[PDB]
């Protein structure tokens, strides 16, 4: 399950670790955690364990330090507020919720 997900792609991609390297801050969330940068590893070793952390607070705000609010939401994707302005984000193609911005990087492969 989830394997086409944009967190996913990004975080099992070839070009994951330079990405990460590229941002700083990013940087310093994965290699001074424990318990993200197990996360993390553990969905590049195998992907079923993205679905299974989908919604762990802190892989949640790691992955989102990568949106680029500057684009388009892909089609079928659709934004929605809390009264506290904390965004989710619902996939109408797999019928799906995250608080993952799809606007993430390493999307094709």
């Amino acid at each position: 399950l989830l394997l086409q997900s944009p967190a996913v792609k990004f975080i099992t991609n070839p070009e994951f670790f330079t990405v990460l390297h590229a941002n700083y801050s990013a940087y310093r969330v994965f290699t001074s955690s424990t318990c993200l940068k197990h996360m993390i590893l553990k969905v590049r070793r195998d992907a079923r364990n993205f679905e299974r952390y989908q919604h762990n607070r802190d892989l949640v705000n790691f992955i989102n330090m990568f949106a680029d609010t500057r684009l388009e939401l892909p089609r079928g994707w659709e934004i929605k507020t809390d009264q506290q302005g904390k965004s989710f984000f619902v996939d109408h193609n797999s019928r799906a919720t995250t608080f993952i911005d799809p606007r993430i990087p390493l999307q094709n492969g």
